[PDB]
């Protein structure tokens, strides 16, 4: 809103707060009137010779807890002068992050309540707190350092508090990423040279180098942040180049077969390749780290059609038209037979896959996906069918058959594309667990 | 052996002033530990005591120079073994586990940056590790250093007394702590829990453990999942923790590749494929939502032809009124997207808050514009697999989320 930002800090150590804000860029912001820090001496709101703000807690022992009355009066006094937003600093509160700093920025007046000893009588917290905030997943002796750290993080977002020396718009966490490294003179320090692109490169080379190192530092140190970052197309392509070739504990392959399938009467048939099975299943397989998606069809003309599609997205204009479809088709292989799939996997893994077929129908001795990680020290090949599904010969050749996907009731006639997506999600969630 | 914490900073007196207050200052006075601020400007050559300079690669951002920090750390190491921590957002997120690990050192040196940060060559040459105080940015490392020192020094035996014991605390236990109260017994009509006034020790212990588990479950459920619970703790949790679905496929307002708002055309297979997934998983109705009359006519012709439950309609508002008529109550509106949104929720969180019919919204094109995501009551966490690629078709996302919802009730 329209008022200068003001941060009131209720504390038994008000001069600790004053002293902290004499230093650094924030003290300059205070000096020229961009915000204000207002320490409130909690002992002022007492009426005994000891200026008592704490007492022995209920429940036994001699642990000390801050009393409700002084804190209540201190907050009531502020509210009597101005509207304020009341934050109790407490390990039980929201873990403070950059998103918290950006949210708290919108208030014009915030009051931070600092406890000491065991904590604060929870009645005045329930009565007066607008929220609780924790500075982190650890414990400190008092809220004072939590308060000034939050004030620092919030006040440095006030326009004009910072300037050229360090901008708040491109920074770790603010961007959803960890920042790239920084360097200054000299060009070489104890044999360690500043990256040459930063010395003699053009603007675009520098930007690309910085973006790459940021994504790399984030992937390596805080992969959890990658999952929460909405990556641009450029950032995604950098990420893929960094994860390419990383081996996981599990090597899963998917094959979509078109022979031998059943017709409506159970006779053996060869099916045509459905264009969307190429698109949809290649993207599911890539999402779940499948090592290769095999498209198996014994008819030369079907393979030629499918290979042309893949080439359009890998080497033709599709590669520019939709980069993530290219990325997914990079792992798709058009081939003629299950024997070819097995020999290809044997070449890639130096071991024969365990072959697992799929069906909507009941099969004796069918397994659940939990069995898969039991045996995932070897390559796993999941077989999916087309038409009316696999003939019985394939279900018997396979090493295992997965239990069918069911929901509620009898109807479970999913597209093969939906069945692939479900089984891969189940496998991924099982292995994480 | 007394613990020593050296802080390399351009503001040495800030460090000295901070440690005059509170229980930590008494611990310093009797020799339980010691904080030694190091003036980084003492390790400069010029008249201006220069510790920073403009960075390579453009602009006017200031970066801490490598040489002063190098000389400051080398000077310390020439006199005693020390463990060197660079304070940096890119480091290990500081937690109670971190504090307990750092406690084992007898001498730690904290390096505080200012402005854009520290020349990374001296970090590579001299850091033993990097530590971040949290997932946020502050103007300098000084407050991060003193906050870490506070957290570590208070685990030194004798620093704390009976005022507050460090053995049973939030995070140290893997849980959040129970509430605390002191005199008076009643404050503005609020009575202290009577068990704490007139209960026996076992009753007080049970109440505290239950409120702690209750608080942890409600505020930090992630902490519950990480904790190896006692048999008693797991029984308490159990006692604390002891649905019609609709699906709409929307074609406005969606992003195109450039992020502009568009209406998409119907994709024929979205009609058959998503129908079969909804029918498999007991969805009450599948709504196909498109504001263009010609697209609605196409969808109706595809459905009549495809067969030789699914409702073609014009707007989200029409879907909502339709469900309100069927269920005699408004649904909770849940949007889906591959992009993580703040406060997005899991399928497991959805099951716990679903006391009304649920409408799941699925997009087309390049997905929902942000305005839809903000209007929805909740947005689901994105589907992820290996974590570097999650561009699924809408048909596959429907299948996955419905299977997850089905399995959460099994
Ligand atoms: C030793 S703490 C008491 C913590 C409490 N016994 C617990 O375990 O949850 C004393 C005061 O320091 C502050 N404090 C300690 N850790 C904090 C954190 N992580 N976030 C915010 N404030 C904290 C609080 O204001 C608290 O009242
Ligand atoms: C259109 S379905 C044919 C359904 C046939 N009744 C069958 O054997 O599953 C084509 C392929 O999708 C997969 N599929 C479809 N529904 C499935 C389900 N409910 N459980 C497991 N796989 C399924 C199977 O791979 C099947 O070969
Ligand atoms: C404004 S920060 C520079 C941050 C850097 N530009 C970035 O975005 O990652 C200046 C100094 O404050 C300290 N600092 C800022 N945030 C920190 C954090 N989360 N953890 C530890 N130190 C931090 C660091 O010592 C840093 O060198
Ligand atoms: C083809 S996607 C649109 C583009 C998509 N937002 C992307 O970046 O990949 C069509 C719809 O499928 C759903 N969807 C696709 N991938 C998803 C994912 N990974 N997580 C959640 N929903 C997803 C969303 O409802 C989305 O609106
Ligand atoms: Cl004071
Ligand atoms: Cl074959
Ligand atoms: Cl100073
Ligand atoms: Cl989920
Ligand atoms: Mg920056
Ligand atoms: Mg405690």
């Amino acid at each position: 809103g329209p008022h200068m930002k003001r941060y009131n800090v209720i504390t038994i150590f008000p001069e600790m707060i004053n002293e902290i804000f004499k230093y650094g860029v924030l003290s300059k912001g205070i000096d020229i009137g961009l915000f204000r820090v207002n320490p409130i001496n909690l002992r002022d709101y007492t009426e005994d010779k000891h200026k008592t703000v704490d007492d022995y807690q209920y429940g036994g022992g001699h642990g000390l807890v801050m009393k409700p009355e002084p804190i209540y009066k201190a907050i009531a006094d502020l509210k009597s002068k101005k509207d304020t937003h009341v934050v109790f600093l407490d390990p039980r509160g929201e873990q403070f992050t950059q998103k918290t700093a950006e949210r708290l920025y919108n208030y014009d007046d915030i009051t931070f309540v600092c406890g000491r000893y065991e904590g604060i009588d929870d009645r005045v917290r329930e009565l007066m707190a607008d929220e609780m905030i924790s500075i982190g997943d650890f414990v400190i002796t008092g809220g004072e350092l939590a308060a000034v750290t939050i004030i620092d993080a919030v006040a440095r977002l006030i326009p004009g508090v910072l300037g050229d020396e360090n901008s708040p718009n491109e920074e770790s966490f603010t961007t959803g990423l960890l920042e790239y490294p920084h360097f200054t003179r000299p060009a070489e320090f104890m044999g360690k040279k500043v990256p040459e692109v930063l010395i003699s490169g053009n603007h675009e080379e520098i930007r690309r180098w910085r973006l790459t190192e940021s994504i790399k530092t984030t992937l390596q140190n805080r992969p959890d942040m990658i999952l929460r970052k909405s990556l641009s197309r450029e950032e995604e392509q950098i990420l893929w180049s960094l994860t390419r070739g990383v081996q996981r504990k599990y090597n899963i392959y998917v094959a979509l077969m078109h022979y031998p399938m059943r017709d409506k009467e159970g006779k053996v048939v060869t099916t045509s390749i459905t264009n969307m099975d190429l698109h949809d299943i290649s993207r599911s397989c890539r999402t779940f780290g499948v090592k290769n998606y095999f498209v198996v069809n014994p008819m030369p003309a079907q393979r030629e059609i499918a290979s042309r599609v893949v080439r359009h997205w890998i080497k033709g204009y599709g590669a520019t038209y939709n980069e993530n479809r290219k990325e997914a088709f990079e792992y798709t292989i058009i081939t003629d037979s299950l024997a070819s799939v097995i020999k290809s996997i044997e070449e890639k893994e130096s071991g024969s896959p365990i072959i697992i077929a799929t069906t909507a129908r009941y099969q004796q001795k069918a397994i659940s996906i939990e069995k898969l990680k039991e045996i995932a020290d070897r390559p796993i090949l999941l077989l999916f069918g087309t038409g009316w599904g696999f003939v019985d010969d394939i279900l018997e050749f396979a090493d295992y058959v997965l239990k069918p996907i069911h929901g509620v009731g009898d109807f479970n006639h999913l597209s093969v594309r939906s069945a692939v997506a479900i089984y891969l999600d189940r496998i991924n969630r099982s292995f994480q667990e």
